[PDB]
């Protein structure tokens, strides 16, 4: 879900520099699964940013997969509520495919799933 939004991060080239500096390394995974809406993206583009500022300074790239991980299981899951209930969404949002980057709007949820 991080490639879709604020490219000016180049996180790919960032992520690609860092691994020429060692033990192997697997960017990307696939985030197939998921769309978020145009806030949620960036959030978690600007996380992600931030995430691998820190690997960058230290020159580390050994808790990426763990990263990775917790988004596909516990954080890009998280998001995705946010997106469909209140108080970010009334009526309607667009949500973005995280592989394609290509829009659908779709309905908010009802209260008795979001709460
Ligand atoms: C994000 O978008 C991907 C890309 O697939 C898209 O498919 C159409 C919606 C097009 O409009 C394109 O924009 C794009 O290529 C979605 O992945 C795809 O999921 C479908 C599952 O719904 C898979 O389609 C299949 O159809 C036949 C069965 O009839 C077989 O290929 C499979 O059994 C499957 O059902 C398709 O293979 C898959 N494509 C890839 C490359 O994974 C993805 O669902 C979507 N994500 C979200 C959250 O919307």
């Amino acid at each position: 879900c991080v490639f879709c939004r604020l490219p000016a991060h180049d996180l790919s080239g960032r992520l690609a520099r860092l691994c020429s500096q060692q033990k192997e390394c697997g960017a990307s995974p696939d985030f197939s699964a998921f769309a978020l809406d145009e806030v949620s993206m960036n959030k978690v583009t600007e996380k992600t940013h931030r995430v691998l500022r820190v690997m960058e300074i230290k020159e580390a790239v050994s808790s990426l997969p763990s990263y990775w991980s917790w988004l596909r299981k516990t954080k890009l899951p998280e998001y995705t509520r946010e997106a469909l209930c209140p108080p970010a969404c009334r009526g309607s949002t667009t949500l973005y495919n995280c592989s394609t980057c290509k829009g659908t709007e779709v309905s908010c949820w009802p209260r008795k799933r979001c709460f």
